[PDB]
């Protein structure tokens, strides 16, 4: 399992939402924060994380990159994260790698 | 080590944090987030705390107790490594075994 | 590549900021989060995603400048990154081997 952690520009979370909707990933957390890359520094941006299986992680990142990108300075980052335990707080079960 | 990455009910916050506190798990760190899995965005609560490898099922069994309804929407938990833990105070560093 | 996740003081943003700064470190992501240690007070979550070999200095650097001496000065966290991608070009960064 990974964690696919995007930092994207706060008016792309409709279109990151739906190009992962379409796809079949429902499952999402979203965090407003502030940021800077190589460009009052900190802007307003919006981090999404979505856990998925090591083989749908390809088609998750390339759903964030066609939906969130604008071809300007400050579209953001997608970050991998390995994720080794995955519980559900309703059944107890829990998803291991 | 690992980070054991709780989304939960906003209010269940006392619950967990109550639960936590009891089995010696104080260090936590608390986000307001929104989120969904089945208005569209709905508020929710992430705690991270960051424990040693033998801890984690103390902890995950800690949340799923304290923070348990029966409905859908109680929330999940994700286990993520965590390599290096520093303490600022001091900059003594614990690191994993092995190397 | 690592996350270095740093957990400081409010007032200390700027300090932190600035040390990253000055050693070539600009990107991050900022978030406000509450937390308690040794009553769940403000604090300042600093994320910065960096190569392998930098991680040290990264570490280094935020102690230095976020550091009191007194309890409460916070944590860093050192997480694994498998593949950073940049939405804009969408070119991926990874380890080699
Ligand atoms: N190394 C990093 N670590 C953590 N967060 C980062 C990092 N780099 C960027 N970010 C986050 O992603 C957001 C967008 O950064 P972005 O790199 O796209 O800006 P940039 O200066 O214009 O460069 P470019 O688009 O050419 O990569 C930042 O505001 C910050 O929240
Ligand atoms: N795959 C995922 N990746 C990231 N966050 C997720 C994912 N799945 C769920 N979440 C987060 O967990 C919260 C609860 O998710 P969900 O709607 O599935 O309810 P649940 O209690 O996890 O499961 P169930 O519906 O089976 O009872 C969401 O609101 C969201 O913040
Ligand atoms: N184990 C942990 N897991 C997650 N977050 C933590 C953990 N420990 C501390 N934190 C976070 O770091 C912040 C600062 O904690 P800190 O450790 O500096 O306080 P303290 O424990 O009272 O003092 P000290 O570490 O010097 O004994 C907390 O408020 C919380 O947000």
């Amino acid at each position: 399992m990974k964690m696919v952690v995007a930092v994207i520009r706060p008016e792309k979370l409709e279109c990151v939402k739906k190009a992962l909707e379409e796809r079949g990933f429902v499952g999402m957390t979203v965090t407003e924060v502030k940021g800077r890359g190589e460009q009052v520094d900190l802007l307003q941006k919006t981090k999404v994380e979505v856990v998925v299986s090591d083989d749908a992680v390809d088609e998750v990142v390339e759903a964030i990159v066609s939906s969130a990108r604008t071809g300007k300075f400050g579209d953001g980052r997608i970050f991998v994260i390995p994720v080794e335990k995955s519980v559900k707080i309703r059944t107890g079960d829990e998803e291991v790698a």
